[PDB]
């Protein structure tokens, strides 16, 4: 009864939380076993960061130029190197609260949980998704960066995204705990597009399930589709192009609520077509897409 | 850059969250200093929920029907009692992970941080709101009882929460930690009806700062208007209508963005009797309003 975005508990992922501060830079820091990750770009000045030469910079930098803070206690660095867009500080400490945890790299589409961090001290947590074109719509201030996007399979904390950057247009970009960019962004301050954004169909099938599980089975109808037709509505709309393995996926949700999966994509399309003459669906007059399949069977 | 619904950092919390079993029901439960709080219905069996004597009950109740268990280490129960609408069982042990905490009462319109639970295990975190007639829409399934709703001011956790129930409306019901229901509604399956709910008028004035903050402008308007007329609109729609006080509280939030608040509600007005024309706030064709004009400042 009810839906909400909730948020995996954050409790794993704040024992995890450092100050990572190099010149008059600084951000956060994730601190694992006996290494502590954090955007590269912590070394850039203000010059630089219009086009930095980011072995030149780590080059002049040494060890004790790195200062790292677990709360109040200060770590001794002992190592520095760089893995793509990341910093990997070695320690002479193995973080006693490091869970079992995991760097894994998502899919356009899967949500994730962020816990947001200014000087290693949490602030709050959200639930969010990976936009199609590898952008995210976050909370994120100066010192933002650093913090981790991550998802809990039971007791394993697998870390999902690092936040580096705000683009021009109000939206955000990071790495995996690798370092790669989700995206085609670098980390350097010049023109960089976005893309076209689209919405996460399969998300929102999944969240029109949720809503005749709580009671809101207005927008059902007795028609019917096919796969390719309602694609074709999902591209005059910009909707991601559903798939079989998509129906597939919605299977569990379907055995739930006794309602085949391309009878949705029939409502959905009239949705779409014919909008929702300001009614709701779970108290949101905008079709929702940041809840994966697997994220309302988790929530029920 | 950017605005979420973000919850406080669930970390302290889930170090306090317990399992309570009695009889066959089992629901969670607080574990602070020695004492670990449970909505009292934990005694109740299937007839008795027509309507409960819960002295009748708690009497032919002994410690030892009380198992108490925190994570996977059973807890001693040593005295049992009931404060109102809820179970207060001594217990020898003070739980080690207790934090600074409070037990405060909250006003209609202040928004909270929830950490739902089942066998006593975090499962997520949501933030939400306490409606001016005292239910939340919240996101519970069976067993969800004795979860706890909490801001956290800085090292302090401030409890004003407890669930209780879901109303057939779909609608929750629950105290605070004393265990007075927020509202008319007592812990028996009878009925009880939820009342008029209307919109918190100063968390919607609250919201609308916090886009002129993050680029919507959008519904701003050369207009003005007098507190009085305002409320008279407000009341045609189903809006709490708006006080001094309120003008007061939310005089940080002018000051930063150089707008009157009564200009805000001049667009206020606009956007209720005009709507929004499909348009958009922060990604949200709907005026939200569970965002405190202190939410706004806290996540700036
Ligand atoms: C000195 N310094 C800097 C930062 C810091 C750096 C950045 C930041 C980092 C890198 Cl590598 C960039 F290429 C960058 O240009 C992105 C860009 C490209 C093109 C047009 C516009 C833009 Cl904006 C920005 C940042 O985006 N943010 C931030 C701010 C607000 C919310 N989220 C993120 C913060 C910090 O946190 N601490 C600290 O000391
Ligand atoms: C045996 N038993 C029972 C519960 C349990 C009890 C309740 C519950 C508790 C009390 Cl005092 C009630 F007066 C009650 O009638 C509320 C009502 C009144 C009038 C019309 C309809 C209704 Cl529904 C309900 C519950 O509401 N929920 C729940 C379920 C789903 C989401 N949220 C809350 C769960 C439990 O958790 N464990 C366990 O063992």
């Amino acid at each position: 009864s009810g839906f909400r975005k909730m948020a995996f508990p954050s409790g794993k992922v704040e024992g995890c939380m450092v100050q990572v501060t190099c010149g008059t830079t600084t951000l956060n820091g994730l601190w694992l076993d006996d290494v502590v990750y954090c955007p590269r770009h912590v070394i850039c000045t203000s010059e630089d960061m219009l086009n930095p030469n980011y072995e030149d910079l780590l080059i002049r930098k040494s060890n004790h130029n790195f200062l790292v803070q677990a709360g109040n206690v200060q770590l001794r660095v002992i190592g520095h190197s760089m893995q793509n867009c990341v910093l990997k500080l070695k320690v002479d400490t193995a973080n006693p609260k490091t869970p079992k945890y995991k760097f894994v790299r998502i899919q356009p589409g899967q949500t994730f949980s962020v816990l947001a961090c200014y000087n290693g001290s949490p602030s709050g947590v959200y639930q969010c998704a990976m936009r199609p074109n590898f952008t995210i719509k976050g909370s994120f201030l100066n010192g933002s960066c650093g913090s981790v996007g991550f998802n809990i399979d039971y007791d394993c904390v697998s870390f999902c995204y690092m936040h580096h950057m705000v683009l021009p247009t109000g939206v955000h970009a990071g790495t995996d705990l690798e370092g790669n960019f989700y995206g085609p962004f670098v980390d350097r301050q010049t023109a960089q597009a976005a893309g076209t954004d689209t919405t996460i169909t399969v998300n929102v099938l999944a969240w029109l399930y949720a809503a005749v599980i709580n009671g809101d089975r207005w927008f059902l109808n007795r028609f019917t589709t096919t796969l390719n037709d309602f694609n074709l509505v999902a591209m005059k709309y910009n909707y991601e192009p559903l798939t079989q393995d998509h129906v597939d996926i919605l299977g569990p949700l379907s055995a739930q609520t006794g309602i085949a999966v391309l009878d949705m994509c029939a409502s959905l399309k009239e949705l779409l077509q014919n909008g929702m003459n300001g009614r709701t669906i779970l108290g949101s007059a905008l079709l929702e897409d940041e809840f994966t399949p697997f994220d309302v069977v988790r929530q029920c």
